[PDB]
């Protein structure tokens, strides 16, 4: 299990001053519904999943500082017609990985068999579904594929979750900002576990 090796010491000590919301049994309880997260290739690619994983919403939180985005837009495509808009919601950023956008919490909701898409705010007041929609995201739309494939490849995780804002972006500007962050936290997340982070990090 990848609890072996992220214990609650280490998670304490990458996210020290989490928002209380944010535990590390809510972490570990919402996991044991992706059974494959954590446990696929060899240790060193269940090392590599964990922090990337957790580098990636270390950068996305604020160090889990953070449950709602801060200061967004109501996020609602208009053009994304499979998950309606519920009138007067907002589908900013919630949670670990910042969920966003109607058609992420349209899908999420419907693979969770919550009602993400009529009552976003429940990412944001109800632990459980916050893990469970950054887990969910990460094995739907496979950045579990991309990490722990061979090579891996963090910069697929960084695309995958938000590379039309962070990728091929002008070296120093916000976007390409953003992204080198998450590549510092996973390469420093990789150091603690004692694993190498791969070569395929930026884009
Ligand atoms: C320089 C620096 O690193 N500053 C930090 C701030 O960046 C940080 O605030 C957080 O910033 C991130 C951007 O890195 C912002 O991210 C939002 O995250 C969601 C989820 O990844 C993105 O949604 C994606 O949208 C695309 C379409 O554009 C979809 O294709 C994709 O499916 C979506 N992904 C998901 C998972 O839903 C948003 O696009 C993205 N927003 C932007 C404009 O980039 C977070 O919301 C910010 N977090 C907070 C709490 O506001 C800040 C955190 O405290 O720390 C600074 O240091």
């Amino acid at each position: 299990s990848w609890t072996s090796f992220v214990t609650p010491a280490v998670f304490e000590g990458w996210f020290p001053n989490r928002n209380p919301f944010y535990t590390y049994d809510g972490l570990v309880s919402a996991s044991n519904g992706y059974p494959e997260f954590g446990t696929t290739g060899s240790l060193d690619d269940q090392k590599r999943e964990l922090a990337a994983f957790l580098g990636n919403i270390n950068q996305a939180s604020g160090g889990l500082q953070f449950i709602q985005e801060q200061n967004p837009s109501d996020y609602c495509d208009t053009s994304s017609t499979q998950y309606p808009c519920a009138a007067g919601k907002q589908y900013y950023g919630r949670g670990p990985i910042q969920l966003s956008w109607n058609y992420n919490y349209g899908e999420a909701g419907a693979d969770l068999g919550l009602d993400l898409l009529n009552n976003p705010d429940l990412v944001a007041q109800d632990s459980t579904v916050a893990w469970r929609t950054a887990l969910w995201f990460w094995m739907k739309r496979d950045c579990h594929g991309a990490i722990t494939a061979s090579p891996p490849s963090f910069s697929g995780t960084i695309r995958i979750i938000n590379g039309g804002l962070e990728c091929n972006q002008p070296a120093g500007s916000i976007g390409n900002m953003q992204m080198e962050n998450r590549v510092t936290y996973y390469t420093q997340f990789c150091q603690t576990l004692g694993v190498d982070p791969g070569t395929d990090l930026r884009c």
